[PDB]
């Protein structure tokens, strides 16, 4: 009996650690498949922001030209404008002193 | 004996049981720990991503606006252009004139 | 005369803008062919440490399954070190057991 | 008089007015490239730091990984001797107790 005791007593323990493996076996299971399944939906939006991303930095740099050649062509039509309004004020000052020279 | 025997048995085939499944638990705590640390990095390009695309349109949208705005702006300057050419042309003509009546 | 002295001071003043424009797009032209080696050297430096962040990035995956798979390897090995020291403690008592009921 | 002066004055009027239209063109033209070159160095520039701390970040991972993967080998090779000596003690116990009996 003293024998059966210390061999069941050896069983009873590995039971033991094996019920508890066993349980904190599934539970990771659990948790590794809502991680896979959280990770493959993360990694879809992530695939899906970098197209759309991708594709707004491809028309940044015609559009930044576009905005350039616009400013540049309102630039040379304000000189333009500068210009005249000097050519304007120098014709009356010139105008001016040909007509005192005139009497 | 016999007794003996059964009890030796069951307690090698646990023990085999116990080694595979202590090894399979290693293993899975692994996978999890991968998983998890994967999901907060593809959380983190996401969100990198989701900015640099944010900050894509916000350029593209602020290049549009400044090419209309610098294309209203040459507009409006192209017919202030026109007056003041006009403007020249009546000075020339009415000065032309008074110095013609003075001789 | 005035009217000489009016044509000259609108001559003067053109010629002065126009020296300090000539002066001023010179160096334009210098400070943007520096701009142009620079980026052109910065860019090359950017292709090059892309590509050397690229290469780390994709060897990071099998340097962390090799971390793992030497992990577990250890773990096993402990693992049998614990169920080999738990062998020696049972056949000890059982010996000792067998000793007992042999006088 | 003024005539034969006027005609010259407003001739070279003419020509300097027409060359500072051209170089203030020009003028403005360049001004835009240097703005657009200085905007994308600094662009640029910022993409190569950010670049180097993510290399930096990646190889000291790796560095990491490869510590643990050395230490954990060199770890198993002591085990892979405590179980030979486990294993032998295991059977001097066998043999002892058997000739006991």
């Amino acid at each position: 009996t003293k024998l059966a005791d210390v061999y069941q007593a050896e069983l009873r323990e590995l039971r033991l650690r094996l019920d508890q493996l066993t349980a904190n076996s599934a539970r990771l299971e659990v948790e590794r498949d809502n991680l896979a399944q959280d990770l493959a939906t993360v990694r879809q939006k992530l695939q899906d922001e970098t197209n759309l991303r991708l594709e707004a930095e491809n028309n940044l740099a015609a559009y930044r030209q576009e905005a350039d050649e616009a400013t540049l062509a309102r630039l040379d039509l304000e000189r333009k404008i500068e210009s005249l309004e000097e050519e304007i004020r120098f014709l009356r000052k010139i105008h001016e002193e040909e007509v005192r020279e005139l009497q």
